[PDB]
């Protein structure tokens, strides 16, 4: 296993996500980060695109936690017991 944090770390150090390898206090800075390599939510698929505007991609992708690989759940803000797989494949 490898953090997402340390895949991408990598490619691009730290700073590829963090000014001068340091965390911002906001997230903003890396939300944008984020975007400028894989672009904005509502240009994605169906688990992202509802979340354009209202999340970063931290809110989901914890990428210190998280391996790659690991997909995001989501029973911390929906209590339907819905996955990616049953908005996915809706
Ligand atoms: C983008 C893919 C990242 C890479 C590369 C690294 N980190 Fe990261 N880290 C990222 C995010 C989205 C966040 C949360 C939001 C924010 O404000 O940063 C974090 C968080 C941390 C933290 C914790 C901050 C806190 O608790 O106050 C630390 C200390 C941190 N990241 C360190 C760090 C180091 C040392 C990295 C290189 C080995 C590194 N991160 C890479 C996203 C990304
Ligand atoms: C450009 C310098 C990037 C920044 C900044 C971030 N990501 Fe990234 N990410 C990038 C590449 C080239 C790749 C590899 C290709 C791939 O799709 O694997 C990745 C990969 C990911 C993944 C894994 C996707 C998968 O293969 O299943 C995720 C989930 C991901 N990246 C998320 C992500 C987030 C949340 C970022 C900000 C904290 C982030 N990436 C920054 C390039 C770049
Ligand atoms: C929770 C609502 C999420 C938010 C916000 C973001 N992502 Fe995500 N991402 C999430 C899941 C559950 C999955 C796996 C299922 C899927 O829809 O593919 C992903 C996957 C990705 C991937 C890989 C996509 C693929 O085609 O394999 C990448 C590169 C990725 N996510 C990046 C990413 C970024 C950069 C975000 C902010 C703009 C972002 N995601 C938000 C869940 C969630
Ligand atoms: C909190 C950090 C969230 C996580 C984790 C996930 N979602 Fe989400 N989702 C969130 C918000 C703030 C919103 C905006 C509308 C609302 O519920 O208040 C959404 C919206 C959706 C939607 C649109 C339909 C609806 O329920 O309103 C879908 C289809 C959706 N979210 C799917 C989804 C999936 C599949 C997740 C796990 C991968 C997921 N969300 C996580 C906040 C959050």
């Amino acid at each position: 296993d490898q953090k997402l944090s340390d895949f991408h770390a990598e490619s691009g150090g730290c700073e590829s996500c963090h000014k001068d390898g340091t965390p911002s206090a906001d997230g903003a800075f890396e939300f944008a980060q984020c975007q400028s390599c894989h672009g904005k939510l509502s240009e994605m698929d169906a688990v992202h695109k509802p979340h354009d505007g209202n999340l970063v991609c931290a809110d989901c992708h914890a990428v210190h936690d998280m391996n790659v690989g690991q997909k995001p759940t989501c029973e911390s803000c929906h209590d339907d017991g819905r996955t990616s797989a049953s908005v996915l494949k809706k």
